[PDB]
């Protein structure tokens, strides 16, 4: 709720600090697009490829998109201050960024999580994904259902 110094700083970002499903309105499932962002503006820096991808490895194979195209997608949508930080670089990318990547590739992606499954991304889309993710530690997303 409270704003974030680094985002209001971003100057990849322009305009207020807003709800992502305000700024990109979607029919998302409720509380899974109220993370703050602010609007992107500046074309992409090109980030290297974040060290801890496995939520890539795993929206890739099941969209048979390349992780640098997804990649390069969140730098489209995000403020760089929201794909590079401690962070991301410490537990990886998260839950919004998959909701980030549904919006930019219009899929609904089941997440399997040690709680139960749980939708994430647009409903207004056909594509439909699915995703393990275990707490651990660490956060480990894969491809695919549970299985075992």
């Amino acid at each position: 709720q409270l704003l974030p110094a680094p985002l209001t700083n971003d100057p990849t970002a322009i305009g207020p600090v807003l709800p992502f499903e305000e700024l990109h309105p979607r029919r998302y499932p409720e509380n899974t697009a109220t993370f703050l962002t602010r609007l992107r503006s500046l074309p992409s820096n090109h980030l290297p490829q974040p060290t801890l991808n496995c939520l890539l490895s795993a929206v890739s194979d099941q969209t048979k998109v390349s992780e640098e195209h997804l990649w390069e997608s969140l730098q489209t949508i995000l403020p760089d201050s929201q794909l590079s930080n401690e962070e991301t670089n410490t537990l990886g990318l998260s839950t919004e960024h998959l909701t980030a990547l549904a919006h930019l590739y219009n899929f609904q992606a089941t997440v399997y999580s040690d709680r139960g499954p749980a939708l994430f991304g647009p409903s207004d889309t056909i594509k439909r994904i699915d995703i393990t993710h275990t707490t651990g530690p660490p956060s480990h997303f894969s491809p695919g259902k549970r299985l075992l």
